[PDB]
């Protein structure tokens, strides 16, 4: 088993739970490739098997008659059907657990606290859509984040897949420009383009907000508008830099990812869009710095009067530190609930100490959970970690066009 | 067969087809990644074969007569005497293939250049240390720092090994106390107890250069003054903060790490000294931000007026960055070559587009070359990369006790 150092401290562990991965990575003994972005009955049934093993454990009924009935219960539905339905509380246990399987998140010491909310009766793209807007309504709280997931009917055969086409619920437009440019998030020109396609009537702004477009079953995508008082947003400002509320930036109260697959002991829910609360950093560093998205880390270095003409005087440094202090104080400012990168990584550290209690381990990609801002500031950088797939689990599916 | 490779900035991708030539094979598996990781008689012949055959490639004399006549003489050697002795020529190039194979070393546009110091009729801790000041001063230059390598004579049978008990060649002392916390370099502590108990005066300060641990074959080590005038050292100030002189902060001109052994076709040099010039977050941010280094960080915040009472404040990024900023202003007064992170990455991205067309792939850790500070403002974030081992190589070893 794996022995894990925290340089920092000293201390070392061994990630036993590490042993129990089901299912492969991209690595070879040949050539690491973490750093990659992205990387049947009898078979149902032993995924299935496993994770009822594993609720019966988490309510310490393990090997009593009712976790027997169970395992027969599915076997015998799956030999009737090809498939099972998940009970209500065993679907509720397998999204935390799914959750608190998720190697690149660095929130999960919340993992326990998660809303779920059943929506496997849905039956329309307009009801759907009408789920989504009751968990943007309670997750938003009016600025007091709650962590929730809403979980759309499971795939199931002779049927098409219910999916989101966004990858979150809330984004903002990218408009491919007269000159070649994009006006808006580059990250969203895609998703713009589709619904124009199908119906949308852009606009023209930079922070323009995206309608849904949300499939039913073998249904072409339907558009919807967020109503505008269900999507809370904070302008930005700096506490000292007066100018630069006149950048006129904006961003979002709640990340909602809705484009990946939720797996649980073998079913797959295509359409599950859960969200929690962000990372200043998500914003400050990458959102807006990125040179591949908003890109305004040199129009602010300027307006700083950072010598930009020489690397080594840092202004990029400098200027970044300011604009994640500007998200930091506007969201603070706005009451919306947000967790610096200081603090998030410090609660990860808990959250690796609880695990190995409880588990013996945790499955953590160092690259994902070290903030892109001040790594080896946080005590996360240097922490050892070891990265696998444990199931339930939230993966990567492809776009639906 | 070849992992596909693509940089998120700009959208271009690759094919890393040198990958299928790793040797030794690293530490991962598909149920797990531990790439976050810092340390995971005739099959010389194998290896000697290989190297020999890299030679003639690269400079085009693959199949032809000195090329074929140097491999009887490694076979002649290795039958009547159980090994080998590189030609100088190939002790060069060998020299400079295992920098430019290098994973964790973000310095490799560089790896052409490189002065090397043939020590293989060393004999004698005497002997060594004239050639570790030979380097020493030839490799700092009066601040105009050039890259180089002495190689002592290579590990054989029966008797015993060069050793440089050192970690670098220039390190600062670290001395516990009457409450065991450490005054200097917590680091050092152990090499310093072992200089204190091989009859060492220590000093009481803070930045103590210790003396040299040199160890010929089958013999205890001897201790080493440095000349004071040839160990270059860089007193910290600041462009603009008066006072930050005042905390007495230094560091020294060469990073010269002298604890790895090299490894060339086959053959084993345990003691091979190797230096560069200094990337400015190695002392800015890791070796005097570091919690268990330095880890001044708050004491440098006191002096900002910064406020540490919340982490929000990124009090910290803020106090880091100017660090950063006092070690590029000193280094460069003071007219000893350094270079910033920034400059340093988009170098590298240079060495990574030459490497595709010279090799088709580059052996890359990228949770090394990204920085510590300010890892998404840099172009090598983006950019996935994939790690393997090539020879020749510089390996890690165990300490000499
Ligand atoms: C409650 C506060 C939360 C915080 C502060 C947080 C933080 C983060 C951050 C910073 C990332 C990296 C994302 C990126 O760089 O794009 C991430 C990824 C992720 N989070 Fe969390 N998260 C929270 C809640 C949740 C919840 C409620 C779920 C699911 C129930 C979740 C599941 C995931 C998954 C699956 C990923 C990986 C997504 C991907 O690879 O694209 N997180 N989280
Ligand atoms: C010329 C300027 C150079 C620069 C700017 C540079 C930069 C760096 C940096 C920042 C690291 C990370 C090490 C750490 O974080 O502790 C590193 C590692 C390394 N470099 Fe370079 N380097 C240079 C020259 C060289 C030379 C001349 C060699 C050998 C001939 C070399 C071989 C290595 C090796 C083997 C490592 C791995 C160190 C380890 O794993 O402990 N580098 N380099
Ligand atoms: C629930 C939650 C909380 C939080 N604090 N942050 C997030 C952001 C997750 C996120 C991940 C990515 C990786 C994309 N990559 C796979 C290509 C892209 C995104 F656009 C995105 F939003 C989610
Ligand atoms: C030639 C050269 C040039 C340059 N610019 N930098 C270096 C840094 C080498 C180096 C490696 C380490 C890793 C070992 N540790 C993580 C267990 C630690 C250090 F403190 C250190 F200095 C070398
Ligand atoms: C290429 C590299 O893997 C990529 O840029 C990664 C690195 N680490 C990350 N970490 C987080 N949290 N989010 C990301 O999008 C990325 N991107
Ligand atoms: C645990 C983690 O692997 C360790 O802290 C690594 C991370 N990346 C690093 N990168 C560099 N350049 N140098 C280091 O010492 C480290 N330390
Ligand atoms: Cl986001
Ligand atoms: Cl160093
Ligand atoms: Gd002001
Ligand atoms: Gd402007
Ligand atoms: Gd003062
Ligand atoms: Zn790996």
């Amino acid at each position: 088993f794996p022995r894990v150092k925290n340089w920092e401290v000293g201390s070392i562990t061994y990630d036993t739970l590490s042993a129990q991965a089901q299912q492969d990575g991209p690595c070879t003994p040949r050539r690491c490739l973490g750093s990659l972005v992205f990387p049947a009955p009898e078979q149902l049934l032993s995924q299935a098997r496993d994770f009822i093993n594993q609720y019966y454990s988490s309510i310490k009924r393990s090997g009593s008659q009712a976790h027997e009935q169970r395992l027969q219960e599915v076997e015998a539905e799956v030999a009737a059907t090809g498939t099972y339905q998940l009970r209500e509380s065993e679907l509720v246990f397998g999204a935390k657990q799914a959750w608190r399987n998720a190697p690149r998140c660095v929130g999960r010491i919340q993992w326990g606290k998660l809303q779920v909310f059943d929506a496997r009766d849905c039956r329309s793209a307009q009801e759907m859509f009408t789920y989504i807007c009751n968990h943007i309504k309670y997750a938003t709280n009016r600025g007091n984040l709650r962590s929730a997931i809403t979980v759309f009917p499971q795939r199931c055969p002779g049927r098409g897949d219910f999916r989101i086409w966004n990858s979150q619920l809330v984004r903002y437009a990218g408009y491919r420009q007269q000159d070649g440019s994009v006006r808006g998030d580059p990250a969203n020109v895609e998703i713009t383009e589709l619904c124009i396609q199908h119906g949308w009537t852009p606009g023209n702004g930079r922070f323009d907000v995206l309608p849904l477009l949300l499939q039913a079953p073998d249904e072409p995508p339907e558009l919807f508008l967020l109503p505008p008082e269900l999507v809370l947003e904070v302008p930005l400002e700096h506490p000292t830099l007066e100018w630069f509320a006149a950048l006129g930036l904006r961003w979002y109260a709640l990340p909602a990812v809705s484009n990946m697959l939720l797996e649980i002991g073998g079913l797959e829910f295509p359409a599950a869009p859960f969200s929690g609360w962000y990372m200043s950093t998500e914003i400050g560093t990458r959102n807006l710095c990125d040179p591949h998205r908003y890109n305004i880390l040199e129009d602010v270095a300027v307006c700083m009067d950072l010598d930009t003409r020489t690397t080594s005087s840092l202004w990029k440094d400098k200027a970044a530190v300011e604009i994640n202090v500007a998200v930091l104080h506007s969201y603070q400012l706005a009451k919306v609930t947000i967790v610096d990168h200081h603090a998030a990584t410090a609660s990860f550290m808990k959250h690796l100490e609880n695990e190995q209690k409880a588990r013996g381990g945790c499955p953590a990609d160092w690259a994902w959970i070290v903030p892109p801002i001040s790594g080896s500031l946080t005590p996360v950088f240097h922490q050892e970690m070891v990265n696998y797939f444990l199931s339930p689990a939230f993966r990567y599916q492809p776009d639906p066009w």
